[PDB]
């Protein structure tokens, strides 16, 4: 047993184990929606690089809350990852829309943990959230709106064309 | 008081102050324009970015304009800068339009100015303006024109289209 | 409209529109105070340069917060920017307490804004503000703290001796 | 005889000769000036550096003047020079007056030259004098302004103490 443990409430630590799940789960949607786009049949290298970056850095954040948990003197306890929630993603617009979605659920997660330390006056975890996830998480879903509203300015009468474009023109490969 | 003095009317004075007021002004606007372009819902750097280098420019034709003030002896006096006039520019077009005609504002108050420091046999003053302004306003001007030119040959029958090719293959981001 | 808000509160997108205001307006008033040391009859280069660099500073926070509104899914608006106080700054010490007393009215709108934050449960908004705002304002009015006490240490008999002085000695010109 | 000379009127040619001497002279001036502050009971090494600094380029005014001349196919005509107005030359005030008096009459010198060349529609002149003198001797005299409000700021109580501190804190030696 832990002998520094010290402010760490027993509900931070469980829903520190809760947004680790959530982290894996969101990199292993990441994994899937990246392996979907290198189909020869869909073939948006560009898309699958950008996906297969957000599976690394999800499976990052994880890592870092797990370095975490165990620093404070909490236990990692780890449950299943529910698989992902589609098997086929559709276009790179119902993607990029399943990829906000996702984003906004992990956001109001942190928030969600945020307001939990707070309550619980923990400085640290608030500080730790503020320090590696908020602004992250903020910037990446600016970055994910502005792609958004690009490919849906493409979209307009020639929906294939638009698609490629994007991904040539925007996205890193 | 200024012990150095010479040459240097208070016309000329007072329409040095105004256009330094101008040029802010000017810069304000750009930057209403450049952050506009930054949207979630726009999301076009590389107009954003042209804005905001113009913000910059203008800035420093104005602390150029501050310099000469007092390098003549004459008195720096500042008013308030208006709001620029509108909150939101429209697409890029909209955007580029109305920077063409503040450009056009500002160019002939260089040359209103110039026309006073003929007529007040201020040929220091006519020669700031020439080296400093007259032509880079031209050169600003010519390079706006080309834009537009360019957005409205894009325009045709697909509008969205055109305006993210636009940005991604002509302007810099 | 915004696909990406979430966590941001009408009053805070408000109150940070204000305080791009408030952080504009302090860049004018220090281009102000900047140029009048530059006056043939002031001469004080030191002083010229330090407000000068002022207003850049004022600038570049504004500019932040302006990136972060964005970033939120808030919308800038922008306001008059009033001109400054004084057409004429006085003595170093009169400008230098002018700045203390501008500083001081930044500082508790910066405040102001993170108890709002705070009270609104929006830990982005308040750890943006601690990062980039609360303690570059903390560091700068104990820098102007420490050199209006040099200014007065100095003032004592022979008043333009001690600003001739304070300039060439402290002030980096 | 010139087979090259157009445009270029007797008026215009006599005045770029008046103007060499009145250039030489003020060269003739300044090496006076600078000697004087070399005397061991006066021993201002930067007032003496600051008028050698501007002995020389009167002199190189002249030089270009003189090449000017030529090129247009104008008759170089060299007139007496006149002694310099003093043989002491009293404090660092005294001679920075006395300096400022002297860049103003050249100033007039350079302003009538040029009236002259607009009324002879001689582009040429008014060119090379924008060019090389106009806005060199606004910022020699700014800069002399801006010296002798320090110097003034400087003599308040303790005349000696104010002319050491100028010399050694703003004087280049
Ligand atoms: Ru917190
Ligand atoms: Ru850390
Ligand atoms: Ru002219
Ligand atoms: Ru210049
Ligand atoms: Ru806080
Ligand atoms: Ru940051
Ligand atoms: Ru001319
Ligand atoms: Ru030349």
């Amino acid at each position: 047993s832990s002998q520094i443990r010290q402010n760490y409430s027993t509900e931070v630590e469980a829903a520190v184990n809760r947004l680790v799940n959530l982290y894996l789960r969101a990199s292993y949607t990441y994994l899937s929606l990246g392996f979907y786009f290198d189909r020869d049949d869909v073939a948006l290298e560009g898309v699958c690089h950008f996906f297969r970056e957000l599976a690394e850095e999800k499976r990052e954040g994880a890592e870092r809350l797990l370095k975490m948990q165990n620093q404070r003197g909490g236990r990692a306890l780890f449950q299943d990852l529910q698989k992902p929630s589609q098997d086929e993603w559709g276009t790179t617009l119902d993607a990029m829309k399943a990829a906000i979605v996702l984003e906004k659920s992990l956001n109001q997660a942190l928030l969600d943990l945020h307001a939990l330390g707070s309550a619980q006056a923990d400085p640290h975890l608030c500080d730790f959230l503020e320090s590696h996830f908020l602004d992250e998480e903020v910037k990446l879903i600016k970055k994910m709106g502005d792609h958004l509203t690009n490919i849906q300015r493409l979209v307009g009468s020639q929906a294939g064309l638009g698609e490629y474009l994007f991904e040539r023109l925007t996205l890193k490969h």
